[PDB]
């Protein structure tokens, strides 16, 4: 009948408990369409409605703002708002568009005629924030089966008669008891967070084919060993993150087998997406990986009210890494965030999203962050494939301009699914020293694949193989200190101690000064210190610094006053500038009332806030923040669509952020 | 399993009988994909194949040209070529991509696992050409029920007791006998082509709900009256075009009723797209307009081997206007062109495509042209809604850069579906004089809605209504010479006699000199004459001509030597420049061999051709055409992917066209 298209286009994509949410819908129709409607919910119930009559939830109308006729087809634009909701509230809504004095309705995105087969949109109403510990976190991503074998008695599926090509895709015996033993070495490395490979009872050594969402495979140990590991890692002030697989199970899961035999008389038939011809929804056509239907009400309750608290509340994990966060819906992640952030708002929830950064942005407001694949892709091509250092800068610059400031991009060089950096760099550890150094001097949360610090690479070429190319990314950790690259280990320990002792290197603004191919200098702003980083992977060259200032090589406690500097060949260093920068003492507000309004500092947060100013609706305000009667923030703007007593907040780390928070 | 995407991306989109056709396929996959394949056909049979084994047709492989891994997903590019085919050949092909040493296959665009549910691509192998008479054609689009009532005895469904609001959407009595009577008036207007509204036996007076594809509704007359009309219009050297409805029937069609009752035991059950729950494919949700399934083999044979020859061969129509050409597939139109162009290659086949010009371009090679909706949209907003004359120039310029030179864009101001121009221009006939003049001085084939020349407009406002807003675009033709706008008629007759007596105004190059808002001057190049057109819909102004040359107002046989000219207010004129331009006498070819190769003229066509030069495959040639040892075509390029003895052709109307035709 037409083409209703909403596509999650709600105006405040990350809504506060104050602002209303404007829903804009584009419709391409032949016959008439006159008005639509929103049928949104506040509890966890599924929303439904039709032609202005809501079945479960409240109603809000869609009204034609713009319309015309282009190439004999009529193009109208419908708009409506969802009323503001309280903090920590999951809003699910469905959208339809019909014609007054007509027969029927048509829903959003799916163009369905009924609410049941329509797209279910959702967002989470909350002052969006990520755990502050996750911003400063340095993560040691370990593959449990390939780390250490602290107990050979748990190696039930290990066949020692296998060759390396045959054992690397099978079980090798790494267990959670080994992570307990080598916990001193992990702590000596300097990391403050441990990311554990999946430990589900599955038929494969990687654990991504769960046959029990709430059970540890005996090949890795027991829950008590896991509880002992997490508790011992907690007594060292380290955090533990679990690699969580919510999208799919294996065909061997008791739920899938019971549904595969009993059919519709099975309690788990609707827990998967079975089709009317025997086919079922799967993960990329893998018949052994049926997609777990998290959009089913009784299955979404099992994942959220049974499985997730088992790992976060019972086993006391500190966070979850979500395998294939694209699988489940946004309406599931909105429910997921309300569940995990009600247990503890300091529980790190970041996902593995195989998509561009313009689509990873849609996960903001639901997840605390994601894995920076753009970091991976634009670091191999630069440091391992000899690229331009601009693609490094062109990556950092576009992260600031696209991602929400609270979104945490976890950066990495290797994966259990991607080739090792050392092997892609020809085992030239000088390039890995540059990448690991540049990473720990760039914004984000660095992740260290378990073997990288000792030179663990690939014992074979992956291009020579098929299907199981990922054998050689999951080789066993080397502990023989003769076979280890102790120079690389002492390098990783030193680049960690620097980042862990300089807040500007973790949560500081980024600014590039000069950069050529195989040459880059940049700075890391803050409010307590500044730093200058210089990295070159080619010949020696000179790069032009903006200002002129004395420096201090943090490694070799020297100094250097100059306007330029000659970065060495295949060398790198980070310099700390020395500035008696007068800290913030007074912040005023110029542009709202007749005279400047002096703000008051909040020591709990790090912001300056106004007192309580009334504003008229849709009134285009225009103002700025002055600093100690000297410099001033460039002019801002804001429209208070609903209410009056709105408050002005000034975060000096994000000064241009128009955060007129009620 | 992946995302195979071909999207009709064959390199020669309009293939000659000489060039091979390169098929490029983009695949976004997780697991491996190593090779694909093309399964193309030459006859009318449906193509099918799997994993290199073709079921109906020949096989051509798809090989990975490029590949990488981006954001943990692998992106490969498959390529293969379809061998060159003879002239007048319909190539249908299907495309799949699989993994060697894998299990199964996956097909193009639909991502289906079988060939039956895959996208069926097609193109037509032919030296693409549109009927030369259709390029110069001036069309008089009449709505048969609203023209003249030459026989009141055929008004079976006319209810004289109805009001105008109720009769304008019902039957009024216009018949083909009236078109016979008023044929002198149509010929006096000057048009050389008549476009007839649909005459199918349907339940509505517009005829777009056919209940008999090969039957004339008695409310319009008989076949003999239609045969008499077409024959009488032929004896006056006029052409007749039929408005053809191939996409859908009405629910009252005997085929649909028999299938609606007998079900799968009906011979026409597969002739529509019935769904397994009682729903059926329809035209924009209209349950009374079920979509006729032209992709069914037995239905495509009924349309092409029974219905189309009934109108083009039996009733001896000169062409078909195709209602909603987007409905049927491209694989249907490839069959459709092979059928109508085998009856007579001088049969005009142009379609009604409700889409952007970048998508109307895909109909080139299958249809002779289309209706220029961009002309309509960007002429109401300019001449009836007071816009910029640049949007007129920005429309003509983008037609040259996007459309194939043989594609014929039929321009119009009104439709039976769009509001009248006079009513959108506030009955200000001075604006309609400007639009009708500017139209007949612009490239394309002008179409005249039946009432426009006598000031026929709308007796009511369409915004006041719903569903049947198109009553007021289909009002009855006025014949009382007092109620007619004879000034507008004498205007249309004069702007026709000019275009019909100046070949540069029909098939001549377009060049804009100066243009402001409500002001425009341009020229129309050719090889026998040049013209200058000046149009202003605002106040008087002066526009800067490029060169300086004397002119001649074709209306008032005056002259004017100057470098600029002052176009009047709400006035317009077309001037013919006077130039003793030495015609083409010698054309040589500089760049292929060591010395210039003199070309020979072909009087049958209008081109200069080479003699027969051998070329190596993929050899980047670079050459030009010199004219009478004076000016030269700017350097061209060409690669002969297959063969040797290729010939060079020079069309002086399209000189930059690299037509190295074998
Ligand atoms: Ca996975
Ligand atoms: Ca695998
Ligand atoms: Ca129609
Ligand atoms: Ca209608």
């Amino acid at each position: 009948g037409s083409n209703v298209s909403h596509n999650f286009n709600h105006n405040p994509f990350i809504p506060s408990p104050n602002d209303d949410v404007e829903i804009t819908v584009e419709v391409e129709h032949y016959g008439p369409i006159d008005e639509g409607g929103i049928y949104f919910t506040t509890d966890g119930s599924t929303p439904a409605g039709a032609r202005g009559e809501a079945s479960s939830g409240e109603f809000s109308p869609l009204e034609v703002v713009e319309t015309k006729t282009e190439n004999n087809l009529q193009r109208s634009t419908l708009k409506g708002v969802i009323p503001k909701q309280a903090d920590s509230t999951p809003v699910k809504y469905v959208v339809d568009v019909w014609a007054a004095d007509g027969e029927g309705s048509q829903y959003a995105d799916t163009n369905s005629l009924t609410s049941a087969e329509a797209t279910e949109f959702a967002y989470y109403v909350e002052n969006y924030s990520s755990p502050d510990w996750a911003k400063d976190a340095v993560i040691y991503h370990i593959f449990v089966d390939r780390f250490f074998d602290g107990n050979p008695d748990n190696n039930f599926a290990v066949d020692p008669s296998l060759s390396l090509e045959e054992a690397l895709k099978d079980w090798m015996g790494g267990d959670l008891e080994g992570v307990l033993a080598k916990l001193d070495y992990i702590e000596e490395l300097g990391v403050d967070t441990i990311w554990l490979s999946p430990v589900f009872e599955g038929p494969y050594s990687h654990g991504y084919h769960p046959t029990d969402f709430m059970g540890v495979d005996p090949n890795f140990g027991t829950l008590e060993v896991l509880k002992e590991l997490i508790d011992e890692a907690h007594d060292r002030d380290m955090k533990v993150i679990y690699d969580f697989v919510p999208n799919h199970t294996s065909s061997e899961h008791p739920f899938f087998q019971d549904a595969l035999e009993n059919g519709e008389d099975s309690p788990y038939y609707d827990w998967y997406t079975f089709y009317e011809d025997g086919t079922y929804e799967t993960f990329y056509g893998i018949e052994e990986l049926p997609q777990f239907n998290n959009d089913h009400p009784e299955a979404c309750d099992y994942m959220l009210n049974e499985v997730v608290p088992f790992w976060l509340e019972e086993l006391e994990f500190d966070g979850l890494r979500l395998d294939y966060a694209k699988g489940p819906s946004y309406s599931f992640w909105v429910d997921f965030r309300d569940k995990v952030k009600s247990i503890d708002p300091d529980m790190y929830v970041f996902g593995e999203v195989w998509d561009s950064r313009e689509k990873i942005s849609s996960c903001a407001g639901k997840l605390d962050g994601s894995l920076d694949f753009g970091f991976h892709d634009t670091f191999k091509g630069t440091f391992a494939f000899d690229g331009s250092m601009q693609s490094v800068v062109n990556y950092v610059e576009e992260n600031e301009a696209e991602y929400h400031p609270e979104y945490i991009m976890t950066t990495f060089l290797d994966n259990h699914d991607l080739p090792r950096f050392l092997y892609e760099a020809g085992n030239n550890t000088d390039k890995l020293k540059l990448a690991s150094f540049t990473q720990f001097m760039l914004p984000g949360s660095p992740v260290i694949y378990y073997g990288t610090e000792v030179g663990l690479s690939q014992s074979a070429n992956h291009h020579e193989f098929n299907d199981w190319k990922d054998r050689w990314y999951r080789e066993f950790m080397i502990w023989d200190e003769e076979e280890q690259d102790r120079e690389l280990l002492t390098h990783y320990q030193d680049i960690i101690e620097l980042r862990q002792n300089h807040s500007a290197l973790r949560t500081g603004d980024f600014h590039a000064h000069s950069a050529t191919r195989d040459a880059l200098v940049f700075e890391r702003s803050n409010e307590d210190e500044r730093l200058i980083v210089a990295v070159n992977k080619g010949a020696e060259a000179v790069l032009a610094i903006d200002e002129e200032l004395e420096l201090e090589n943090l490694v070799t406690g020297e100094r250097m006053t100059g306007d330029e500097l000659t970065v060495g060949a295949n060398s790198f260093a980070v310099y700390q500038v020395v500035e008696e920068e007068k800290d913030i003492e007074h912040v005023a507000l110029r542009g709202v009332h007749a005279q400047d309004i002096a703000l008051s500092y909040d020591e709990a947060a790090g912001v300056w806030r106004s007192e309580g100013i009334h504003l008229k609706n849709k009134q285009k305000v225009t103002f700025e923040y002055v600093i100690n009667g000297a410099e001033s923030t460039r002019e801002l703007t804001f429209t208070p669509d609903r209410g009056g007593k709105f408050e002005f907040v000034f975060n000096p780390v994000e000064p241009e952020q128009v955060t007129v928070l009620h």
